[PDB]
């Protein structure tokens, strides 16, 4: 079965985030995990999917960058996909999913990521939003456009970030589970950022 | 006579949308069905045609995307065209239809769609509107620009979408007629979004 | 010699449009008819020439499109030029005419038109306006920028459009004469839209 | 030495304009006349040189257009240069003059012109202004951005244009002297348009 | 036991900036130094890292600019990385650090620098801010966008800059240790600029 | 010694500008003059270096333009550099100087210049401002954006320009010393324009 059976993390408001990490090879089917993210976004998440992307920088000069991980978060769930190089056709499901108009893909500082995706992979996100910009405009606070994930969450929600900070402050030491925890937390924070702004 | 004799769907307001689905070959003549769409738009639909487009992702990096379906909706009708690869001359009628200045082509999150259509197929929509941005500006609510089809309808119309949600929440398991039902509902919803915006 | 001796149409306000349709061969001198359009625009029409362009869609993916005809409308005149493929030298006068700063070329939804003209035919309109945007601004009505010919004329002039609609609603069943009629009427309508806007 | 020894024209305000026309061939020395335009602009014209450019259209699709005339007008003068195809080294002086920051080059509908000039001839105008857009912003009248030479003068200066209209209405029938006259009058008008915007 | 054990400098407010200069070779590990920068920014700097870059100009005409060194500043620390000609794999740490969304990279007059980094090295800073622009907008003082490092510090902070000026005035005769001092001072100045703008 | 021992000009207000003109060959060291310009800017001229550039025009079509003089002005100095074609390596010092963030390079109508420098020479000015746009926005006077050097100074400062006017009106007849004189006066005028705008 497909379930989010990696570690659960408890957020500062007492809620839990269920997690799943997949190493995608040439024949891994991620489609059932993408379906759960989508189903959860529609039933429970007001049709947002919060995301982040990670690159393997390879030695035109940015051509060498290749997408090595994708995080997809909803209120309840965090799916972390580790991707191979190169892609095989099983990754067509990720492309079809990122092109969907069922949900909005919400990210932080994604302007360059979107060009890299399109130019290096032909991956297109039809319904994306770079959320600092919306935050800045909704709040009339110009600097929110220029904040990283933690700091945007801080200036929008003012919640406790002590756990997230202590992991990030020592990132090079942090184990794979603590890195996953930091990713899951940031996903939840941005989920909350978005719920806050889309209702204001 | 050419008619929309496919499944009929009843909208939350009690109206009935008539559908037609066409599998376009090398020979299908789609002319009579585009004429019906055009006629209903002019006579009953205030010269709006609502649309959506569906791509087959093939692997310059976006140049492998190929348009695999097109939806065209008016209040009364929903024409769904499944298209081949490559196109044959009989699809010239569709290029001519989409170039028309008789009606306005209303879409949701179509900015990338327009560029792919243009770059990959030479298909030009001379009179299009990416409807979310007009919504945000008319209603003075920034977030509307960044919403997918369902959620835009929700935030502009505040009508009941339980049926729509239930189908899309289980997309990968929905049969073709349910998926058509969802396409027809979304068509009708954005028709109503447009009618509400053009007039206010 | 030269004159607008084609069909003459009566507009809803009782005025008339004279028309002329020429099949441009390799030999045709179109200068005299261009001269009459320019004369009528300067002496009677406040130096507006209203225009529309009609494409043969052919199979850079848009580089297949070919200018099949041009409509030029003034106060009293509608000239319809049907063009060959490829163009001959005698079409140089149309290039000079369209480049003129004596008059403003007023069109509806011409942004893509102008790109296709320049890219495919090296045809440059130095003094063009895509008139819906001016309408929208001049009048604080956002949707006008995104309307087609008929609906823009409707929303700006509020005049009788029953006859135009009946021809357009069944475009496919319209003879060359009724299609010319619709073109003449739309030309006349957009002359009026322009006269009206240029005073606000 | 060299002087503006062609016809002189009376303007509707009772001033005069002196005129010079030259057909430039490979040995022509135009520098004495540019120095006169420059001197008159600096001492008499508040450092504006009004201009227009004229193209031999030609079979990338616009790369065959070639600059065929240039007009330079000041307070008192109007210099009309007819150019060869191709240019010779003696035209270097025109390139340098057009690059000067001693004066502002004030033009009407020159956006495509500037692109053609750069791309086809490498001619750069470092200090140029497409004056209808400044007219529109300065006056808060949107339409001024979208007007031709005569019409923009009409709508800023509201002066008598019967003479200019009579020539341009019959343009195809006007002799070279009458064409020169219209160029000189339009030069004078945009001079006065400029005076009106700059100290507003 | 990595530590910032190069020269330390006393700022005008009595605080001390500790520095470290690394000559990066084919095998140097810089991750412990970057980690100290990141740790200090998160725990003490509110997630800002101030930066500047230094180019070797070489003789696509800008393709010969080569990145020679980079400075990364927090209030407490200033790291200088002196870069080799062939970057090896050990420099990927730097690419990943500059790509981070944990912190915001704050620079002065960095628009060209970002294009050059991207074009010549494939180095992308996903979360960057050209701080002069924010200061101009924040303070409503237009000229701030167009100031160099010292002058922006002056116009925002009004602190004593005699020591900095004295080194910069004689820049070519200042030895490497004073040039290093000037760089550390400017890093501290801009940290201070940012701390004002980010929550005032 | 490196000193500004060319003609010294007295300005309208009793201040003086010292000049130096250098015919840069393949071997000339210009760095002691650059250091003098930078020192003066830092110590006495509020970190502005006013500049202008002069092109040898060329027969892509603008790729033949070649930089032939550069003028650099400060509070007290005007350096005028005449460059060879092609450059040799001794000009790397000028590329370094122009990339400095110690000062602001203030220019009048330099938008095309910056593009030609980059495209043709790979010369990058990291901290440049096209000052007319700042003047227009600062002063709420639209037309300043479109003025050449003298007229901008006039409209910002309102000082006496008879001497400058007298030389430029007869530019083709002025000796090399009178042309320097004009270049020096223009430098001093924009220095003052900048000091004035810097305070608003």
């Amino acid at each position: 079965s497909a379930s989010f059976d990696g570690p659960k993390f408890k957020m500062t408001d007492g809620s839990y985030v269920q997690t799943k990490t997949i190493d995608v090879g040439s024949s891994t089917d991620i489609s059932p995990y993408l379906s759960l993210i989508r189903e959860d976004s529609i039933l429970n998440g007001n049709r947002a999917v919060i995301f982040d992307v990670y690159w393997d920088v390879g030695f035109t000069k940015t051509s060498g960058w290749s997408l090595s991980s994708v995080k997809l978060s909803t209120r309840n769930l965090c799916l972390f996909l580790r991707l191979p190089k190169p892609f095989h056709d099983n990754l067509k499901d990720l492309y079809r999913f990122f092109a969907s108009k069922f949900v909005t893909f919400v990210g932080v500082q994604i302007e360059e990521d979107l060009d890299l995706l399109r130019e290096n992979h032909g991956l297109v996100i039809r319904n994306a939003i770079n959320v600092g910009k919306l935050a800045a405009e909704a709040r009339g606070t110009l600097v929110l456009e220029f904040l990283g994930t933690r700091e945007l969450a801080h200036r929008v929600l003012w919640s406790d970030l002590g756990q997230l900070d202590s992991i990030e402050a020592k990132w090079e030491k942090a184990g794979p589970e603590e890195q996953l925890e930091a990713a899951a937390i940031e996903g939840w924070l941005i989920v909350n950022v978005w719920d806050q702004l889309s209702d204001e």
